């Protein structure tokens, strides 16, 4: 029932792929209740995600930097990147009491995993 929007479907990193480059995702909370999101990276050695977990207020949009750290050599044109990012969103109706989102995410997940809104963002090279 949560009106949460996660975008985009595919993050596109352009050549040269031996150079650092930042793409951006977005999580928009169009519901009337604050949510919390976490981003899991399938290839953490090559990407840095900021923020990896945070709260989104009603009507707020959080842009997430996905920083590709580059590769040692340019890859083949036919090569198909298999890296993915799982964005998971949950209700966050309890005050964090100063703790971070990651610190509470285990309990929040154990409570609301059935109501989680998830999106798998793919990665392609260009
Ligand atoms: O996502 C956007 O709207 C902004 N994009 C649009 C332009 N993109 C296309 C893409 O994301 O595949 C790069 C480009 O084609 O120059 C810029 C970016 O990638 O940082």
């Amino acid at each position: 029932m949560s009106a949460v929007e996660i975008s985009p479907d595919v993050l596109v990193y352009k050549s040269p792929l031996t150079e650092q480059s930042t793409e951006y995702a977005s999580i928009s909370n169009n519901s009337d209740q604050t949510i919390a999101f976490k981003v899991k990276t399938t290839a953490p050695k090559f990407y840095c995600v900021r923020p990896n977990a945070a709260v989104v207020a009603p009507g707020e949009t959080i842009q997430v930097q996905v920083i590709f750290l580059g590769l040692t050599e340019e890859p083949a044109a036919d090569f198909k990147c298999r890296d993915k990012f799982l964005v998971i969103t949950l209700p966050s109706p309890y005050d964090l009491n100063g703790k971070a989102v990651a610190d509470v995410w285990s309990d929040l997940e154990a409570e609301f995993k059935q109501q989680a809104i998830s999106k798998k963002i793919k990665v392609k090279y260009l």
